């Protein structure tokens, strides 16, 4: 497909805010799951980022983590709670079990061929929102406000932030990836940022992408 924007089909929930917690990966993971859930059931709702922060032991909660492990967890645990049944508190707590909390399930996940933007594009068009990792350490990124973001000093080999690709397209001749962050709706462009697509895998956008099976 030439251009995709899952927000137009109602596959994306509102922009969240990590608070005082480095739980970007939990947010990235739920966003993908929320997508497969909308596609599968027709229901659009917030999943529990906290459920993952607290239970994905392979990870390190507020200290950071990886999306794959989160997907592996939801599959092994036979489910993930919703935001309502397992609200976000912004810090790591003991893993809670909500008898009525299950709101989605995961039967695995797939990875995108490392550094392949073309494969990332095909995956977004056919699957839905995809979880991707990038280098967000540049002041240029942290202070992004508008336009298609590109900074040559971005480090493809310095993955330190997890986000969500809800689509892709082109703006003013510049191809981009539609990216949902989790620093609240006041960061970037209403919690969003258009990142350079096909610019030598800028910021390593396609170096660690994955989506959940549902
Ligand atoms: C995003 O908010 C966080 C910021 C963590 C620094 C405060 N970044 C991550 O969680 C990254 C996710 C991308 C690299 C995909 N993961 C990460 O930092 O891994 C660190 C880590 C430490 C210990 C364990 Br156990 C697992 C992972």
């Amino acid at each position: 497909p030439d251009s995709v924007d899952y927000r137009k089909k109602g596959y994306v929930t509102p922009v969240k805010n990590q608070g005082q917690c480095g739980s970007c990966w939990a947010f990235s993971s739920v966003g993908a799951l929320e997508g497969q859930l909308k596609k599968k059931t027709g229901k659009l709702l917030n999943l529990s980022p906290q459920n993952l922060v607290d239970c994905v032991s392979e990870n390190d909660g507020c200290g950071g983590g990886y999306m794959t492990n989160a997907f592996q967890y939801v599959q092994k645990n036979r489910g993930i709670d919703s935001e309502d049944a397992y609200p976000y508190v912004g810090q790591e707590e003991s893993c809670m079990y909500n008898p009525t909390g299950k709101a989605a399930k995961c039967r695995g996940y797939r990875e995108i061929p490392e550094g392949n933007e073309k494969a990332l594009k095909r995956a977004v068009a056919r699957v839905g929102p995809v979880s991707v990792a990038i280098d967000a350490s540049l002041t240029s990124f942290q202070f992004y406000s508008k336009g298609v973001y590109y900074d040559e000093s971005c480090n493809s080999d310095n993955l330190n932030h997890a986000v969500l690709a809800v689509g892709y397209g082109i703006q003013k001749g510049n191809k981009h990836w539609i990216i949902k962050n989790s620093w609240g709706e006041n960061w970037g462009n209403k919690g969003y940022i258009l990142m350079a697509r096909n610019k030598n895998n800028a910021c390593g956008i396609a170096n660690l992408a994955s989506f959940p099976k549902m």
